[PDB]
């Protein structure tokens, strides 16, 4: 059902510790398996390499270290914004 962050724009706004960025759908299909976030340094980073620049690197969990439009990847992967293997099921809490 989505909310306010439409990924149909080919570009999804991300924010890792105030470190905003541009997410590319062409690679988003893999998430942490393909760098689709372009930083002001004119370079693409992976949800992990980005967590290092936004947080520090010891954050470990990148699904929480980075946000997207409002909700982190952890939630974005829990609602529907991101594909990934069977998230959970139906009638699940949190959108």
């Amino acid at each position: 059902m989505d909310e306010n962050i439409n990924f149909k724009q080919s570009e999804l706004p991300v924010t890792c510790g105030e470190v905003k960025g541009t997410l590319y759908k062409e690679r988003f299909k893999q998430g942490t398996s393909k760098k689709c976030i372009q930083s002001e340094d004119k370079k693409w980073f992976t949800p992990r390499e980005f967590e290092i620049e936004g947080d520090r690197g010891a954050s470990k969990n990148w699904k929480l270290s980075i946000r997207c439009g409002g909700y982190t990847l952890k939630v974005l992967m829990e609602n529907k914004f991101l594909p990934e293997p069977p998230s959970t099921r139906k009638k699940v809490t949190i959108k």
